[PDB]
């Protein structure tokens, strides 16, 4: 299949090179998998989600996404414009307050939450988890996401937006999920993207035009946005078979554009997402 003026990300995953506009795919796109989206929640009315997506837990009063950042970060997981796997099942887990805030006693308890559901939930192609997300080093925090890439669930964070190296954020520095750093279309690592030898991949996080609340899209930048390509990916990969919740950011790494990025430190990997479609 192929996606004509897509996103730039999007056509950023399908090609080896940047400057193009086509997204590329296999028309199975993700479907059978299941991606949580671990935010400030889903505006799952949006008629971008075609009906794929659903709240399926909150931790604050209320289950809407009253910022927007949640919905647009499910949106380059799964939206049929703004997508990666624009076939998946998106669930979403509202820990992130309409600020975008949230306590980590409350992201550890979502993530969690997740292991438990997903055997509430049809998903043969298997299940992807995406936290656009993190603060400070966190040991429960990184045990947490830990946890949850042992229950089976592929598991994609953030590596934050501090131009700084990830060792310290949480839970970026957790060495057992994939931690994902940013990308602008010419190539160059994101200005703002965390580096450090914990990142296992790159995507493309600045100006990226996703879907956002009250109906409407908008183009935000941030590792946040890198993160949900690589969850849309993984989810993809399953889907396809090429690779499993446990080995897809492995697999996502093997097969990525290999150095292409301009301004990485030494000791960061120089590999972008790519779907060798």
């Amino acid at each position: 299949a192929a996606q004509t003026n897509a996103p730039w990300g999007l056509a950023r995953i399908s090609s080896t090179s940047p400057g193009t506009s086509t997204y590329y795919y296999d028309e199975s796109a993700g479907q059978g998998s299941c991606v949580y989206v671990i935010d400030t929640g889903i505006e799952a009315s949006h008629p971008e989600f075609e009906g794929r997506a659903q709240m399926v837990k909150t931790y604050y009063y209320s289950s809407r996404d009253g910022n927007g950042h949640g919905t647009h970060c499910a949106g380059t997981v799964g939206s049929r414009t703004y997508g990666v796997a624009k076939k998946t099942q998106l669930f979403g887990v509202k820990v992130l307050d309409d600020n975008g805030s949230g306590q980590y006693s409350t992201i550890i308890a979502g993530m969690d939450f997740v292991a438990s559901d997903k055997n509430n939930r049809n998903c043969p192609k298997g299940v992807v988890a995406s936290l656009s997300l993190g603060g400070g080093y966190s040991s429960s925090v990184n045990s947490a996401a830990a946890r949850l890439q042992s229950s089976g669930v592929m598991v994609a964070v953030a590596a934050g937006n501090n131009n700084a190296d990830a060792r310290n954020y949480s839970p970026a520095s957790e060495p057992s999920v994939c931690t994902v750093g940013a990308s602008d279309r010419y190539d160059r690592r994101s200005s703002f993207s965390n580096y450090g030898s914990v990142l296992d991949i790159f995507g493309p996080g600045t100006d990226i035009l996703s879907t956002w609340i009250g109906g409407s899209t908008r183009s935000i930048s941030g590792t946040s946005m890198a993160t949900p390509h690589v969850a849309g990916l993984a989810a993809y990969l399953m889907t396809l078979g090429k690779t499993t919740a446990a080995s897809a950011c492995r697999y996502i790494a093997d097969t990525a554009n290999k150095g292409d990025l301009s301004n990485i430190p030494f000791g960061t990997v120089n590999l972008l997402a790519y779907n060798n479609y």
